């Protein structure tokens, strides 16, 4: 309610649809996060991914030995 200046406003788009994962293999790994980072890599390349760096790190913090 009444105008605001950049920084405090929320300027983002509506978000997307969610779909499903593919299962774990026989040994600990997240194929999902892979198969994300190899496309964001294609789409943009290793430096221009920390969204993906971001998101791959906390999901070895779920195993406890990353971060």
């Amino acid at each position: 309610g009444s105008f605001t200046m950049p920084g405090l406003v929320d300027s983002n788009p509506a978000p997307p649809e969610s779909q499903e994962k593919k299962p774990l293999k026989p040994c600990c790994a997240s194929p999902e996060t892979k198969k994300a980072r190899d496309a964001c890599i294609i789409e943009k390349g290793e430096e221009h991914c920390g969204h993906l760096i971001e998101a791959h790190k906390e999901s070895m913090r779920a195993l406890g030995f990353k971060i």
